[PDB]
């Protein structure tokens, strides 16, 4: 609970990489040639 | 609950990468040649 | 619940990447040559 | 529930990528050569 | 429930990508050469 001054900077840069900006809560889980360049 | 001044910056940059800006809650889960350039 | 001043910036940039800006809640789940450039 | 000043910016840019700006709730699920450039 | 000042900006830009600006609720589901440029 922000009761003041809050600034947050979220930058994600990848390649073939899954990206999540968030939270994950688990209550009951059962489981079993590219070119990129930046100038 | 924001009771003040809240600024948040969400930037996601990828390639072949799934991107989610959010939260995930699990209550009962059962499971079993590209070119990109930025100037 | 925003009771103040809230500004949020959501930017997603990808290629062949699925993009979701939101939340996912699971209550009962059972499961089993491109060119892009930016100037 | 927004009780104040709320501004949110949602920008999604991709290629062959499915894009959703929203939430997904699952209660009972059973499952089994392009050129693009921006100046 | 917006009880104040709410402004939201939804921009989706893709190619061969399905785009949805909304929410999806699942209660009982059973399942089994283009050129584009922007100046």
């Amino acid at each position: 609970s922000n009761q003041g001054n809050n600034q947050q900077n979220y930058q994600q840069y990848s390649q073939n990489g899954n990206q999540q900006q968030g939270n994950n809560r688990y209550q009951g889980y059962q489981a079993y040639q590219n070119y990129q360049g930046y100038s």
